[PDB]
């Protein structure tokens, strides 16, 4: 979910 995938 933060900017550095994946999240």
């Amino acid at each position: 979910g933060l900017y550095p995938y994946p999240d």
